[PDB]
């Protein structure tokens, strides 16, 4: 236990999306070992959006993942010290959003230090006119790459006009200090936001996470 | 009825990888509502094959996936009319191939008519080296678009050496008649090479196949 049972998050964004400058804050709380985690948080600059607030959600740590025993819990070895993650997301449209991710821990509190970055939206598009409504869960494909652990993800937006919108992410994670490495697995999420204020200057947002191996059994 | 607990496989595939010729046919059998199956392929003409047999095996019927009966099996219902599909599977040191199949029934028997086409595979990759051991398990991504269905999943082969490669699965399944529209879901998969003489000129290849939406509970 230098995870606990239940760790409280702080973070600071720093953030530009198509030329809009902003900064949001969070505080919040969850049980690493359940993979469940709830945030609240606000917008200190750049009120109120002019972009989907869905676009920034899975930017606000794979530490809050029910890793099973067999699966080497890559996030959860590296603390106190830490890891940072680094993540391009690309979207079926060519926009592309660049983030990083610099994760500490002190006592019970994690601490996020993160930039977002993401340009070429069309102006017409869902993102920024708002018609997104959330993202689908997702199954995330675990895999080590060059001594640290890299994650790959076919995301997609649900718009009003039930159509769908896709992103797909990759991620690289880096842990601080030398881990024990799992072989490829997976992590299934279901990302949700609970509650909004009109504008979205202030959301209160839950992730459950759940990292496995295939259901299917393997043939002899 | 129509599809039967037991359907036959024939298939025929026309291919070109990196300006190598060959044919392949099969034979075999499956429980479409188990969603598992066997082929046994073998090569007609092209003998030895020069590049990895994984590169092929995912081109060997969503007809063989296990759907619950709350989420509409687009395959199911488009027969005996049949479909065909389209695919991209994009490699990450940027080899491409291009497939399609057109699958139709008679009787107890489906037939696959297929075209693939692969190529700029680096001479020192693993698939051109054969240094492939198999694809993971994985998880497709299923959503409309347009009227017909889109499967996309991150697809990776484990490596003779334990690193991974890397490969994006994007299709178009196009149903032969108005059939009705699941919402976004999932299809879990392992497909595995069972046994193969030394060339792979003969090869008993198996899918186990199971559609889902996620494992994971909304929050209300």
């Amino acid at each position: 236990s230098v995870i606990k049972q239940e760790m409280k998050i702080k973070l600071h964004m720093e953030g530009n999306v198509n030329g809009h400058a902003f900064v949001i804050e969070g505080d919040g709380k969850g049980k690493p070992y359940d993979g469940t985690q709830t945030l609240n948080l606000t917008v200190k600059e750049g009120a109120p959006l002019p972009f989907s607030y869905d676009i920034l959600t899975a930017a606000f740590n794979r530490a809050f993942t029910r890793y099973p025993a067999d699966i080497p819990d890559y996030f959860k070895q590296t603390f106190p010290e830490g890891y940072s993650w680094e993540r391009t997301m690309s979207y079926e449209d060519n926009a592309i959003c660049n983030v990083r991710s610099e994760i500490s821990m002190e006592g019970d509190c994690f601490t996020y230090k993160i930039r977002f970055d993401g340009k070429n939206f069309p102006p017409n598009g869902p993102v920024m006119q708002k018609k997104t409504l959330k993202w689908e869960p997702s199954t995330e494909k675990m895999y080590v790459r060059d001594g640290f652990l890299m994650g790959d993800v076919n995301m997609a937006l649900l718009l009003d006009g039930g159509g769908h919108h896709r992103c797909d992410f990759k991620t690289s994670y880096k842990a601080k200090k030398v881990v024990q490495l799992p072989d490829y697995h997976f992590v299934d999420h279901r990302n949700e936001i609970l509650s909004h204020d009109r504008d979205y200057s202030k959301v209160k947002l839950y992730e459950n996470a759940v990292a496995r191996y295939s259901l299917l059994p393997s043939q002899a």
